[PDB]
């Protein structure tokens, strides 16, 4: 009868195997998934730290944070998996030849393989999210597109100010996020002002994104911006439903976020709000800078088989399912004759992805089914062009012909004592960048104040040494 224990979450969910795509997968496979992480848990990291206590791991272990999935491997939690792939997985093995760069993502430093990573297609779509303003707002209240933080701001006030959205209600939520964990929501707000609350390249050289001024004077202008009520009061609590929540609710006014799904709510709210026009621009510029640093990575995250499973040949069958045209074709697009048919050997969506009744983007429909859940999978950018606007598409153009968008830091691989050592460090310094700046913006301690004894716990936590392990690993 024999089951398969695997730690699964992503986005706040549990996996439940019998979502459609995972039957399908159990009954191709033979693989009968039993999730350790229970349907109560949501907070991936948590979750993961607490497994790890166990006293077995489950058979399969995926995680969104790959530094740590491969500390994992280096001590020996998760096996070895490049002769189980040579002699097992040809579809892998196939994909690891046809793609080298790809491949170098899943080696660590010792040369194995511990896990195999969840790639975007990223040589088709590299762009991510985009900034993206209620154009009907503007029409309506006078105003010309804000092309400066400046702007923005003064924008955002009028939006919270004159009812742009004509109840006579004071309910504009002028600017949102959506985000399921204080990194997230940190991401969409600090990049407004040229921050970054992680590690970033400056001119061959790795440097802390939180250890910045740049980083304080977002953090600075965001607590201004939050008393004002011109970002959302509930930014760090709202969680991901907070996009189909104030955009339907027709409350909020702009956004940094994923530009597909972003661009898809315009067609989605066409008839429940009049004129809805939430559109793309390129990033407001500060002080002549424009870019941002909102860009795709190759992979996120990723799976590996742990040292107490009973039967990795069977488990890297699993993994190599994936990698078949079939396999790759259900984890992106679903269940054929549901989610989409076949016209003319290639998939199209049906009406219940691309027009579904109750505002549900196509993607979150997808997922609902179970496709594009993050494990250690390829993602195909046609699943991606099948459901997005024309606005969409351009959208992506837009970005890329303007080079706005500035290429992600990859992330780098150490040594076995160093990589522990980052980790640690790592994961310590962000607990304390999560913790102040959501007491600064939040309004209950002072950024002026605390910033430089802020900066002396970092590098009494290790700044300095992480840095020169990343800068090594560079
Ligand atoms: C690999 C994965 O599931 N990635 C998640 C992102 O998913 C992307 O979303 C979109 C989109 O237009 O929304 C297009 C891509 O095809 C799809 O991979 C996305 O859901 C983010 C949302 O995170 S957040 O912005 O920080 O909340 O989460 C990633 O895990
Ligand atoms: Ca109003």
């Amino acid at each position: 009868p024999k089951e398969t224990t695997i730690f699964a979450m992503h986005l706040g969910k549990a996996l439940d195997p019998n979502l459609p795509v995972f039957v399908k997968a159990e009954k191709d496979t033979n693989i009968k998934l039993v999730n350790v992480a229970s349907q109560n848990q949501t907070d991936q990291i948590q979750a993961y730290n607490l497994m790890l206590t166990e006293g077995k791991l489950p058979d399969i272990v995926s995680y969104e944070l790959s530094a740590d999935l491969e500390n994992l491997g280096i001590e020996g939690g998760l096996i070895p998996l490049e002769d189980l792939i040579n002699q097992h997985a040809p579809n892998l093995k196939k994909f690891f030849e046809e793609n080298p760069r790809y491949k170098k993502d899943a080696v660590a430093v010792d040369g194995h393989i511990y896990m195999i990573p969840n790639y975007y297609d990223y040589f088709n779509i590299k762009v991510s999210q985009g900034y993206f303003i209620r154009q009907d707002w503007l029409e309506k209240l006078g105003l010309k597109e804000p092309r400066t933080v400046d702007e923005l701001y003064t924008t955002l006030k009028a939006f919270r100010e004159k009812d742009p959205n004509g109840n006579g209600k004071k309910d504009e939520v002028p600017f949102f996020v959506r985000a399921n964990n204080v990194r997230k929501v940190l991401t969409s707000l600090v990049d407004l002002f040229k921050a970054s609350p992680i590690w970033y390249e400056e001119n061959g050289m790795v440097k802390y994104g939180p250890a910045q001024k740049e980083f304080k004077h977002a953090i600075k202008e965001l607590s201004k911006w939050y008393k004002e009520g011109l970002i959302d009061e509930e930014i760090f609590t709202r969680g991901l439903e907070s996009r189909d929540y104030l955009l339907s609710n027709n409350l909020g006014g702009a956004t940094d976020d994923w530009i597909a799904s972003t661009s898809s709510y315009n067609r989605n709210l066409a008839d429940k709000i009049p004129g809805f026009n939430l559109k793309l621009v390129l990033p407001y510029e500060l002080n002549g800078n424009a870019k941002t640093r909102h860009a795709r990575t190759t992979y996120l995250g990723g799976w590996g088989i742990s040292k107490d499973a009973k039967d990795p040949v069977s488990l890297i069958k699993y993994f190599d399912y994936w990698y078949s045209v079939e396999g790759r074709r259900l984890w992106n697009f679903g269940i054929e004759g549901s989610e989409y048919t076949l016209v003319d050997g290639k998939p199209v969506f049906t009406d219940k992805v691309l027009k579904n009744p109750d505002g549900k983007t196509p993607l979150a429909v997808l997922r609902e089914v179970g496709a594009q859940y993050r494990l250690g999978a390829f993602q195909d950018a046609q699943y991606e062009l099948g459901w997005a606007s024309e606005s969409a598409k351009a959208g992506y153009k837009y970005y890329m012909d303007n080079d706005v968008v500035l290429d992600e830091l990859p992330i780098l691989k150490y040594t076995k004592e160093k990589s522990k050592e980052f980790v640690s460090i790592d994961t310590a310094m962000r607990a304390v960048v999560e913790e102040k700046a959501q007491q600064w913006i939040l309004g209950s301690g002072d950024i002026d104040k605390e910033w430089d004894a802020y900066i002396k716990r970092l590098e009494n936590l290790g700044l300095s040494k992480a840095e020169q392990i990343q800068n090594e690993a560079f």
